[PDB]
């Protein structure tokens, strides 16, 4: 990452800054209001002006320090960005933690340009190395990214859905009963409609060398539907800024990371807070385990984090705090009994990983750590 790529992102960045001379530039806001104050401030902004040194005044309270100032406000614009009272954006149903557009934001008039403006803060951050405590879906950085959405992103999304999928994934297409079509359900704007896959999708039967096709572009539709028109708007602040170009460089879990940060995963923590089925905490491949996270940088302990968990963050009160789609859902490692030539597999809504009995600790080892990435 940091390997070559990383630093060409940068190189590629101050390249398009080539003469920009940045100015100071105020933002005035109250304190009840910072948010839509904020927005009234910057939103018809150039993506140029928007390059400069903001400096923020609150009204009406004592002169105080630039740069504290800075940092609390891009502090206050991040929990409030996710203020359910705004309707834009709305927690991940599996992984509790995480957030995506509200497909019901249109009750909100403006939602439209609050969204180019969310997406202009989000890239100022990015853009000037600001740190922003917020936490997506691995599917709402992947849309920022250009990368399409896999059937598996879908669990903590929508459950029965999923459930859906990997049922026909897993069955002959007549033995279901009944047939599919290249045709899904979709509410947005609050309207419901049937829109097609493809065309003439409606009148298409899935078939058994079908349903591949059929599993991505329901995917798609069923996870950008509701939202194409707020996503676009989110994807136009933030894209000018960062160029998509230059965005797409980073993995999904790499552009949470420039985002958020790199978490501390305190092991002794994490440890102190994990369940077991079929396995015991004196299994071998689960000493096996421990030994190989320990052994991991902090980049893979975060990326570890990322896989088990659907999220880089760590709650403020420690992993006994971990949720899950059931609620309160401690890190758990099960043994799945399929053969050993496996990856380890995870299923983030649980905070759940299915580790196979592997052979030796360098296997498991080798063996978590692909399934860490790709
Ligand atoms: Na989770």
């Amino acid at each position: 990452h940091s390997s070559g790529r990383e630093n060409l992102y940068f190189q590629g960045l101050e390249r398009l800054d080539e003469g920009l001379r940045k100015e100071d530039m105020a933002v005035h806001v109250r304190r009840d209001h910072v948010f839509e104050d904020s927005y009234r401030e910057l939103h018809r902004k150039s993506p140029e002006e928007m390059k400069n040194r903001l400096y923020i005044v609150f009204e009406g309270e004592e002169g105080q320090d630039a740069g504290g100032l800075l940092r609390e406000w891009y502090m206050i614009i991040s929990r409030e960005m996710f203020n359910p009272m705004y309707a834009l954006f709305r927690t991940s149903p599996g992984d509790r933690v995480t957030y995506t557009i509200n497909p019901s934001s249109h009750c909100n008039p403006n939602h439209l340009s609050y969204f180019k403006f969310v997406g202009r803060i989000v890239a100022k951050a990015v853009y000037d190395n600001r740190l922003l405590e917020c936490y997506f879906t691995r599917s709402f950085y992947k849309h920022i990214l250009g990368k399409s959405v896999r059937y598996t992103d879908m669990e903590s999304e929508d459950y029965h859905f999923y459930q859906g999928l990997v049922y026909l994934l897993e069955n002959d297409v007549s033995t279901l009963g009944y047939d599919l079509t290249f045709s899904t359900e979709v509410q947005e704007f609050g309207v419901c409609e049937v829109r097609d896959l493809k065309p003439n999708g409606a009148n298409i039967l899935v078939t058994e060398e079908n349903k591949k096709e059929y599993v991505h572009l329901v995917c798609q539709m069923r996870m950008t539907g509701a939202i194409r028109k707020q996503l676009a708007a989110f994807l136009e602040g933030f894209y000018e800024i960062i160029p998509k170009r230059l965005i797409s460089i980073f993995t999904e879990q790499e552009l949470e990371l420039l985002i958020s940060g790199l978490p501390t995963i305190d092991i002794d923590d994490l440890k102190s807070n994990t369940e077991y089925h079929k396995y015991q905490s004196n299994s071998i491949q689960i000493q096996w385990f421990w030994r190989a996270l320990r052994s991991f940088d902090q980049a893979d302990r975060a990326k570890f984090l990322q896989f088990v968990t659907g999220t880089s963050k760590v709650p403020l009160q420690g992993f006994a705090a971990l949720e899950g789609m059931n609620g309160i859902q401690k890190f758990q490692i099960h043994r799945d009994d399929r053969s050993t030539d496996r990856l380890p597999s995870a299923h983030t809504c649980f905070n759940q990983l299915d580790l196979p009995a592997y052979e030796s600790f360098e296997k498991l080892r080798h063996m978590l750590l692909l399934a860490i990435q790709e």
